[PDB]
């Protein structure tokens, strides 16, 4: 079935104290989340650059980690519902902040953790290159030969195109209908691996550190080993809910040049651009499209999507 | 009488060409916008740094200029009305496109305008060290020495602190009238130059270059010398308003010491963190709170504020 | 009203792991302090340097700061009534040890926090130069132009003399009346911000750190996230104090050729120099004086003292 | 009262020895026009730069000292009456074109001295930062708090626009009418110093070393100790005088950025814009903007103005 997915979003500094943090918390923090059993896995990324779309963003390229002097994480987590991800957090709050509280000597902004709900999905499980031989053989034991995916690498071989969209009010119907129609058309671009929408339902303050004023200063004051209340979370995830409605359209690639002009079929291929401009012409903001490395992940999330 | 404020904003490659561009261009959008009778000037930022509130955020301090590989302009323009604003940006298309287009070889990001009421308002005008004195004996001729305001140093020789704030839908009341008695107590701390704040209205779609798709392809192929058509925005400012409710909090200061003790007279003097505490309570996000150089102004915008 | 005064002295390594340190912590420690609604504020201080006398400590000069191996620290907060001082030290227990305690790698000497009552106070509120305009305006116009006060920088832009006394026993009132004749003698010295002088009532045994010897062993073996039992200091405030009488005269100056000729004064303008032979008739111990810069300040402390 | 300026204009290397020549010969040249009793002050400039207005004069900028091989310099010398100055040099002719004649190995082109009438005129007496407090008692003690002026630094520590423009014959009095509506309006602009309007009404022949045949072959065969013959200028100082006509809108600025953007008043603010516009269409040339150091003064020269 289709989980729910929290996206904790975080920007820190790009120097090697900030990935060795990443080595020994991250690992701790999966764990820690995997406590829940409405946990159906994770999928962490670091931003490696943006779509520079000719240049409209002439100052960007898809890959500026070698002159970036910041590091931005966007960090996925599935739930069979939402509401196990903000149990989770509550129940394993001691061992989570202590831990996601560690990364503060590194951060500039952040944690900011947005919840979506899944509206569209085609999106395979990974497989390794050394995979395809057993799973070939299996599908075509079982007479599906249908079911035979694409091959996507797990663990930082493969690319991520991240494009956020807000929508003009009363035009969601419109956005989504189209958005389905262009990506359902664009599987065919070669090294297409797949794609899902993501429609924003709310906002996690807990996983935001986002509380009152009692937690707030907490939080200020905190010598790195004592819980803010959990209690003083002042809202619930659908209060935060913007609007305009955000959507992201997260579309998966073998790698950068396949990511560029794939994405760019939506303005190279007559037939495709025309279904694409009745997506655009729904925006308020957007598109704007963040290149994502999946580096950590538990490729198992897939498992549940497609069973 | 209270201007409108729009600000553009927007995130540039941090490099000499870029300052350089700023050097030409700059002036000459200044110079356009003041074109149309309802503006009554600007005050432009670049972001050197980000407060760090301890060690919340552990990675940034009050100034990253020599570090950042980015920066972050945050252009207000002042309006007596906020449709002159909408009126001057389409009057003067072909100018402002062209040359609003010409920084796309360093962004990164942006531009994104929202549009802004002032609900309160304690700015003085500004003053040299130069002006003190005709300043003194002026207001002391007219009988007036409560006229008399605190040296606001213009182009570059003063600190402002932008505080950002979103607030839980239901609460924007109990925000607005915290935060006004708020910065009544904080214009006490040595070093207040003068406090306002903004209420965000909507976003200008033209000022953020967010056409339907005919604009969008437009901007994507442009070879600089050819305006999209300016018609084909496809939403009004309000319809691009946040929900969560969104706010500035502007908050000058004659140097980063004083900012920082003085924004943090909130957080340590026991009767202003009291009052400051039911702020804190109605936030969905923040605060987060950037350092801006105001670098580049139109100084009589105070002139009309506090006629 | 006249609060009292806590002052927490420790040495440290003289190294920026130290200053980094301070950056971070200083500030939570600041806040949690705050938390307690007798108090009303901090002056916080480095020592830069040591008075020569012309050559009597001719191994020392106002500014040791690029020779010295060590940094002592200074932390002045001030209190409703003492008692608020030891109230919140047990209050928020579990937040101050582990944070003062976080210190430790840099620990050489100290915590050691003596606290004193005023006998004499002559201190302006803090002041920026761009606020000097407002403040003659106001006070004009309220008819008291004699409550215009010197301008007396917060922030690290001014300088403090801090002289210790010990006297001799049955001289204590002989001090008090010579020391506050010469203090009402001495700010006619070009420079002078204010002076008050501090008598030392006791030492805060939590403070300190000084326990009976369960708290000592659980000081010893802390990892740093474990209290030590707050109530196992084995004597209160007053059963510390010391004999001989142990004073601090504090006077603060515009810069340090203001301090060293300022303080001089009593030296080499005859009149005065009869005056203050009665303060040094009276000396078990002194005058031994510390050149300090107060670096983070909580400067509504004055505002308390002169309303 | 309003006295007559000559202004002689030479360009010379950039180059120590010029410097040092100046530092020898101007202080003597100075010494010997005050032998005459016509003469009430001096202002003597270095260009430092140009106003690029944007980029209009994009190789320009306002500080291009370190990159220029040559130096400008404009020597204001006032004057009860224009005869005066014709008198003094005639007077003094042995030893003003020795010391003149000794700056030959410099130069690179003049000099060139034409002589201007004060037609408007708001310029304040120099104090140094020093006399304020003075200057603002004795104003009060006499009942004029209104006559305190700005504090208009002497000795090269404020900046000078020395804005060049030439009229369209039978437009002078537009000009003229609209320059004096701009400048008042000017005055609010942070930063200001004062203004005054110059109107050519002919050349020194005498100044600017143009003779007949006679006196030229005396220059150009001088050994330096030798005079041309003063009689043998050919034509008088109106005989001189320009069509198109030449002014001079000279205005100070505490800063150079106060003068990029206060200038600039006149182009970003509306309401001014549309009346410097009446002064726009009335030229033949200009505006040119040159940005003038006024290093050596006799500032005695705005008493003789201002009484
Ligand atoms: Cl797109
Ligand atoms: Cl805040
Ligand atoms: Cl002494
Ligand atoms: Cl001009
Ligand atoms: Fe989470
Ligand atoms: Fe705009
Ligand atoms: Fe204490
Ligand atoms: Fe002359
Ligand atoms: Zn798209
Ligand atoms: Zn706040
Ligand atoms: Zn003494
Ligand atoms: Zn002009």
């Amino acid at each position: 079935p289709k989980p729910y997915v929290a996206i904790n979003m975080a920007e820190l500094k790009n120097e090697p104290k900030t990935f060795e943090m990443f080595a020994s918390v991250g690992p701790k923090v999966c764990m820690v989340t995997a406590r829940h059993p409405g946990f159906v896995g994770f999928q962490n990324h670091i931003q490696i650059g943006i779509l520079p779309f000719g240049n409209r963003y002439g100052g960007a390229k898809m890959d500026m980690t070698k002159e970036s002097s910041t590091v931005r994480v966007l960090q996925y987590t599935f739930w069979k519902d939402w509401k196990d991800h903000e149990e989770m957090h509550r129940q394993n709050w001691s061992y989570l902040f202590r831990l996601c509280y560690s990364c503060a000597s590194q951060m500039i902004w952040g944690p900011w953790e947005p919840i979506y709900e899944i509206i569209y999905a085609n999106m395979p499980i990974n497989t390794e290159m050394t995979d395809f031989t057993a799973v070939v053989g299996k599908k075509f034991a079982e007479g599906k030969p249908l079911d035979i995916p694409v091959i996507s690498q797990p663990y930082g071989k493969r690319v991520v195109a991240f494009a956020e969209h807000s929508v003009i009010p009363g035009k969601e119907k419109q956005f989504e209908d189209a958005i389905v129609r262009t990506l359902e058309m664009l599987k065919k671009a070669p090294g297409f691996l797949g794609a899902m929408v993501l429609k924003e339902i709310g906002v996690s303050g807990i996983g935001s550190m986002q509380f009152g004023a009692k937690g707030f200063h907490q939080v200020l004051e905190n010598p790195g080993s004592l819980e803010p209340d959990p209690n003083n979370v002042m809202y619930s995830v659908p209060e935060a809910k913007n609007t305009p409605q955000q959507y992201i359209v997260h579309v998966e690639w073998a790698n950068t040049d396949a990511l560029m002009f794939g994405m760019g079929r939506v303005l190279l291929y007559p037939e495709l651009r025309q279904v694409h401009d009745e997506v655009l012409d729904t925006l308020v903001y957007g598109p704007y499209i963040r290149i994502l490395n999946p580096m950590m992940e538990g490729t198992f999330w897939r498992e549940y999507l497609n069973e």
